[PDB]
């Protein structure tokens, strides 16, 4: 019933972050939107100033959302320097009726100062429709030739029922041509083009329109429109009107100067029929909405209480939470469980190409997804442990949307107790990413960070849009009943970790307090570990069926110590003891097989030359990770260790962050230098909350804890912050000696965990 409140909440939105603005619902086969624009100069140019998918590069100045909550949308503006044009796109959603509500758009583009004023911009909405049983007609013209108003789409499908679909007239001057084709084409005006196309290729929409320009084109070559006198490019590119029934609807506007114009979805079975000054009035409201809930849910502590902070913050967060895909389709898997990936044997990785190199790998599914992403011009899709960090500062906002999310994550996990940790659903997102990386397999773990969120949750337990936000929390039933329904795939994940995960204690000389609380991550290369989260983090060399990884092992400690939370409010008493036994297992564990005395910190664990386990031993995050799980009790002596390593300039700590690996290490700044010193925001996130824990209670590390927290904390947020300032974008990771950021951008993406960290009071 919460759960029915939740589903028509969250059914629409602009769902499609791998482009720049486009609307769909979570509905795997329905109706979809995208906004399509371009300048044209010439007979040649636009197909490469015509903007659709999101990239970035000296072409994009930037581009993000100022303010989002997909309850009821939000402002997104867009810096196009190619095409010398300010965009804003609005939208924003309407509840009503039994379909899920209404919801409009406005687009408003404004040319820059460097623009000529008399550009002439083409503009698209492409429309699309998939379902056997749906259809989508627009509305023929009065006029002779296109649209002088308003272009209507009827449409029904079984999932939307009845809705009318308005594109209007909007507002900027229309060029128009004197030329002869005036006399076939019209001097110029909105057109309609109706299309069909099997449903499968219907979101190849740049491609689609561009067959459709060639056809126009190829037209005017035939009827004798030529060099001797030719159309000006804008009237050469704009399509001949033929509205009607179809799958596909193009609607191009050319514009001279600034414009803008709005989409205004009427879903049937709700009260009267949206209109653009509702339009106007609720993104008025929304922007309220989101400006108190903002100042509630991030309030900046010191240093950070300032106007300049608090606008980083909400571009930050808006960026983050703005991310929202929703994803559906075929995933390829290998499902062969070739027994080379058992990787038992020295060499493994050469077995395990050997098997990869079988493609026994097919697409499987459909899945869905309803996920936040890092990255929406690199990888606008679902990541496993990213997600745990994204959903932190979410969670916070809205709990009721981080449940969904994580339900919505759960829901893939195979009988085995697998999800794949990249998620890459339907051939729209295979677009983005070159074959050779497509494959999942089912023995890739990837850290289990949703748990955090959980524990988050759980901790709030303990102790229509503003109501269904907190609904979980608030009403302790709901609440209960949802953990009820997950707690199996939990416990599935777990117990899947320890069986595809495992480490070999017995086979070895081995002594330790447990013969079972072993592990080592599964597919490692000579170089990486991609499936651990950190890919060029040093390990062992060479790679070894013997190893022992100290973090996936902290990451079972993470995992058990939520079940154990769980398990008690559901009372699963055989259950909850079961892990008790794990849990202590784990803590004896750590310290028999990962602490180095000699070196005062965690180390990963191999087998020698000679068959004895050694420690290697690279000081950076992995070195510190029972503290970053939460593992180490706070008068631990080997916390204090932990605490010198961490606060020691010469080996992780920089002015800007925690430096991933120790300037000492061999491996600093070498090959790809990924993880090999860079700073990260979600490992030092993990480490500011745990400085937090121990800075807030009686031990004798507490005020160094204070010290160290205050500090990083300042740092973190400092360096992030100086980057947005200079560059308008968040950044995958910051240079140690420098602060500069680096690698990739529009990373929110972890990045926007500093919401949190500006946030406090953990
Ligand atoms: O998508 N691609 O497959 C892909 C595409 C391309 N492109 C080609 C064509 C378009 C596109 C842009 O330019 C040329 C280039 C390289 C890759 N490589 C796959 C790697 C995926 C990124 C992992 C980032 N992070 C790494 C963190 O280490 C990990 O912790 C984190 O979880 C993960 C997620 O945030």
């Amino acid at each position: 019933e919460i759960g029915r409140l939740n589903n028509q909440s969250l059914l629409w939105g602009p769902y499609r972050p791998n482009i720049y603005f486009g609307t769909r619902p979570r509905i795997g086969k329905s109706l979809m939107t995208g906004l399509m624009w371009g300048k044209i100069e010439s007979y040649t140019d636009f197909q490469h100033t015509v903007r659709y998918t999101c990239e970035q590069n000296e072409g994009m100045k930037g581009y993000g959302w100022d303010e989002y909550d997909p309850r009821r949308g939000g402002i997104q503006s867009i810096h196009d320097i190619q095409n010398g044009l300010d965009i804003t796109t609005s939208f924003v959603k309407i509840p009503g009726g039994a379909h899920g509500g209404s919801w409009a758009a406005r687009i408003k583009g404004t040319l820059n100062d460097d623009a000529p004023k008399d550009q002439k911009t083409i503009v698209v909405f492409y429309v699309s429709q998939e379902g056997e049983n749906s259809e989508l007609e627009a509305v023929p013209s009065e006029n002779e030739f296109g649209y002088e108003g308003d272009v209507i789409l009827k449409g029904r499908s079984e999932a939307l029922g009845n809705y009318k679909l308005v594109v209007t007239k909007g507002k900027g001057v229309i060029p128009q041509s004197d030329h002869d084709l005036s006399r076939l084409r019209g001097p110029g005006q909105t057109v309609v083009q109706s299309l069909t196309y099997p449903d499968e290729v219907l979101w190849q929409a740049k491609p689609i329109l561009f067959q459709q320009l060639k056809a126009g084109i190829d037209w005017l070559v035939e009827n004798k429109y030529d060099v001797a006198d030719p159309p000006p490019p804008w009237q050469v590119y704009l399509l001949a009107n033929k509205p009607g029934s179809g799958n596909v609807h193009i609607v191009q506007k050319v514009f001279e100067g600034d414009f803008e114009f709005d989409i205004l979805f009427s879903s049937e079975s709700a009260g009267k029929e949206v209109t653009s000054k509702d339009l106007e009035r609720e993104v008025k409201q929304a922007t309220e909405v989101f400006g108190e809930r903002f100042a509630r849910v991030f309030d900046l502590k010191a240093p950070f209480q300032g106007d300049n902070y608090k606008k980083f913050g909400k571009s930050m967060f808006s960026n983050l939470i703005g991310g929202i895909g929703y994803f559906y389709g075929h995933s390829l898997v290998d499902r062969s469980y070739a027994p080379e990936y058992d990787e038992e044997n020295e060499g493994f990785w050469e077995d395990a190409a050997e098997a990869r190199a079988r493609h026994q790998e097919a697409l499987e599914g459909p899945y869905e997804l309803f996920t936040s992403i890092p990255s929406r011009p690199f990888f606008p899709r679902g990541f496993l442990w990213d997600e745990g960090f994204h959903l932190l500062p979410i969670a916070d906002w809205d709990i009721d949307l981080a449940l969904e999310i994580i339900k919505s994550w759960y829901n893939l996990m195979d009988e085995d107790g697998w999800i794949a940790r990249e998620q890459i659903l339907g051939a729209e997102a295979r677009s983005k990413v070159p074959k050779e990386f497509q494959t999942q397999y089912p023995h890739y773990a990837n850290p289990p960070t949703l748990f955090l969120v959980l524990d988050n949750f759980v901790e709030r337990l303990r102790k229509l849009d503003e109501t269904l936000s907190t609904a979980s929390v608030d009403n302790p039933e709901v609440g209960l009943e949802y953990l009820r329904r997950l707690y199996p795939l939990l416990r599935r994940q777990f117990d899947w970790f320890r069986k595809t995960q495992a480490g070999d204690i017995k086979s070895y000389d081995r002594e330790a307090y447990s013969t079972k609380e072993a592990y080592r991550w599964r597919g490692r290369t000579v170089s990486h570990c991609l499936t651990s989260g950190l890919d060029d983090y040093p390990r062992p060399q060479p790679p070894h069926p013997g190893e022992l990884h100290v973090d996936l092992m902290s990451w079972v400690g993470v995992m058990v110590k939520s079940l154990i939370s769980i398990g008690s409010l559901l009372g699963a008493t055989e259950d909850v003891e079961f892990y008790t036994k794990v849990l202590d297992a784990i803590e004896h564990n750590l310290d028999d097989l990962h602490w180095s005395e000699k070196e005062g910190c965690y180390c990963d664990a191999t087998i020698d030359e000679f068959e004895e386990h050694k420690l290697v031993c690279h000081k950076g995050y992995i070195s510190l990770f029972p503290f970053l799980t939460g593992l180490l009790k706070p008068d631990s002596p080997k916390l204090g260790k932990l605490l010198a390593l961490i606060g020691d300039e010469s080996e992780l700590w920089s002015p800007y962050g925690l430096r991933s690996l120790s300037k000492k290490d061999e491996f600093y700044g070498t090959a790809e230098n990924y993880w090999r010193s860079p700073v990260w925001i979600n490992i030092n996130y993990l480490a500011i909350v745990q400085l937090y824990n121990i800075a807030t209670q009686d031990g004798p590390y507490k005020e160094t804890a204070r010290d160290l927290y205050t500090r990083l904390r300042k740092n973190i947020v400092e360096t992030v912050y100086r980057n947005w300032e200079e560059t308008g974008f968040a950044w995958e990771q910051y240079n140690p000696e420098t602060g500069k950021g680096q690698r990739t951008q529009h990373f929110t993406g972890w990045t926007s965990l500093v919401v949190k960290i500006m946030s406090g009071h953990h």
